[PDB]
């Protein structure tokens, strides 16, 4: 199957699968059971913010998420990502609906990798999505164009969010991430998103992740897998 | 045909082109034939370092090649790449050899481009190149590994260039250089290079260019033709 | 006197002095009377944005103004700013009311220089003000922190514009725009403001300029003068 | 006194202090002894690389130094800068000589901070140094200019250096890193050197150093205290 390294901004709280009792960040590695997560206070209809950070020094993948005028979330866990992703990878954003709703709607984007010798650089910048993004391969029922925005999942005409949809966007040209002369490698991701729900219970979320160049969205990843993973294991 | 813009380093005086009767840089639109040229002190041997600036206000191409130690040569010319170019392009390198020949090595190369609307980026840098650089598009005769440079033309293992030998490296991912809701569009170029030929008269030279997507060698592109264009008109 | 090299953002037209007969945009070369100007369709209450660009090759200084939703103002000027400033100066903002006000808010800015010789750089971005910014020279009715933001002239509790004031406000660090190895030279400023005003006359309006380390406010430089120049010559 | 955050390229072993018994580099903080060591294959007439990395998410405070074609050295410690250091602070570089003595070039120094709340940066680069270094502040023996370089202590016509010797460089504007909105803060550095002596047992070394923007020298600071620390406490 696909190697999967993802920061999941899950909404929807499954119990039965390892899930908090409330909305929650987490970091997942090669699993939808999150190695590490921490209280979300997801506000609906707010556009936030969320900040990826991560060096081979220090080996340790950090995420931060916050809203306008209010306190911030963070989660940190120590994995040395050279022995879980290969050589070259794509990096990406995921989200999916189930049984519940939400609209996961991607305002701006942002991504720099860093290899360091005894430099090679890779920094791409969205704040803006077209009608015909060529640098961008969309799966899955992710759209770009409307509102200059990007829809992750499936949204009818009249802005309200469908069930049952999954949608992923990934970076054209693959990242190095590891190389033999290498002495730091480093990654730094920041988007903004905005979550809209009619509902009560908003599901199922958007993650940012990395995984192998030939990535796809696995069958019947819908809902609490958010796109990710083929099964609950 | 392919639509070709391109800044070319001309080591080789070919006078019944149009050619200048020494080593020349050029600025070339849709054909070999250089619209504006300036003298090139070329150096055998030694390292050189080119620049390539542009935006879409001034709609000026102007580009800048320098020695160590030594005056500089520069060329400008005035032009609307929104008029020649289409929205989506790709950027990349090229050199060729013909009964003259030279070594065409790429030590180093950055680009960046920037889209400023009523702002989206994309920048790269390599400092080495490694043996397979995914993110790159290799075409014809060159590779990459040696030495961690970039070999455009063809060099034997004792480190001599060979005749009539055409490559080209084009960045993986497409470059989007014109938008509807822009207000600014510019991008700046700049690459490293090593010539070195044991005759006293080598040949042919080094390009950067910019071309459509699709892009690739045309037939019989070698030598003065510098692996872009397929005749000489 | 001081040397000043400026873009001006004329809100009033003082028909006496060269302005045109509406609010404008223009080049100023050490003096008032602008070298070049063009049409600027001025909203009051709405948030702007300018970009101001020049290198050494082209030496060429251009700038483009815009709001959103709106076509956009643009005017250039051939100029070698060798031969005007010194080889260290001091960048910044400055703006001023007479019998006729404005508000005068700057919310963002940003500036980047680069020195490529045969590279050295200098880069720095506001995006809020604090109350104690320490890298700002503050000069006049300049303050910072109201709401984050930059007032360069003088505004009452409520809200309301005075008359008759003047501020500056330049970074810290001197920039140098000029080397004797330098092949490259280049810089480029943004900035977003918001000129709010009860009057149906606002005045006088924003500029950016460049001067030498020790520039201060000229004597009587309110109002038309924009705090930057002695007279009207 | 001041407040001193530094990392320590550690060249003779004082061992009555509580420096390892031999070369090495380590995390000083507030105290030339250090809270955390490494060794270090220091190489006499080469010129090496260091790399300082630190976030206000995972608070940890690592370095590497390496030298080409060799293996890297590397060390981390965890400390909550905030709990140290003041909301406005300066950086710089520092050397000095003893009874034994060692040429303390510095070849090229970048910089760069960020500031993201719920994005304010700055960032210097230089590749060489001029004879005028206008935005650097030059402390003690410390001269710019000669082929190029920063001489941080004393260096006689014929390339000899001298003992007894020590100076400081500083950027010339303040550094912001910490505010009360911000969500992440950090910053990372790099600076080239070359370390020559002729003697066996060469001294005393170089340190990268954040401190209060008013920091000047201490008294007898020379040889062992790295012109740092007024003793070693
Ligand atoms: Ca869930
Ligand atoms: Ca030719
Ligand atoms: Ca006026
Ligand atoms: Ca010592
Ligand atoms: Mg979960
Ligand atoms: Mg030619
Ligand atoms: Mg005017
Ligand atoms: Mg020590």
């Amino acid at each position: 199957a696909d190697t999967i390294v993802a920061v999941e901004l899950d909404t929807y709280p499954n119990t039965d699968i390892g899930d908090p009792s409330y909305p929650h960040i987490g970091i997942d590695i090669k699993s939808v059971r999150s190695k590490k997560t921490a209280k979300w206070n997801m506000q609906n209809g707010k556009v936030g913010t969320a900040h990826i950070i991560y060096n081979s020094v220090d080996k340790r993948l950090s995420a931060v998420v916050s809203y306008p005028n209010a306190d911030s979330a963070t989660v940190s866990y120590d994995v040395d990502l050279d022995n879980v992703l290969p050589e070259w990878v794509r990096v990406g954003l995921s989200a999916s609906t189930g049984l519940y709703k939400e609209t996961n709607t991607i305002l701006s984007w942002s991504f720099t990798s860093k290899l360091k010798s005894n430099t090679n650089a890779l920094h791409f910048m969205f704040n803006q999505f077209s009608k015909d993004q060529k640098d961008l391969i969309l799966q899955g029922d992710a759209t770009t164009g409307t509102d200059g925005n990007l829809e992750l999942t499936r949204v009818s005409s009249n802005g309200s969010p469908q069930g049952s949809s999954v949608g992923r966007a990934l970076f054209y040209a693959p990242v190095h991430i590891w190389e033999s002369s290498a002495v730091v490698a480093s990654f730094e991701a920041t988007f903004t998103f905005l979550i809209k729900s009619p509902d009560s219970h908003p599901a199922d979320g958007i993650a940012f992740f990395i995984s192998n160049i030939d990535s796809s969205i696995p069958s019947g990843s819908t809902g609490r897998l958010l796109g990710l993973f083929p099964d609950a294991n």
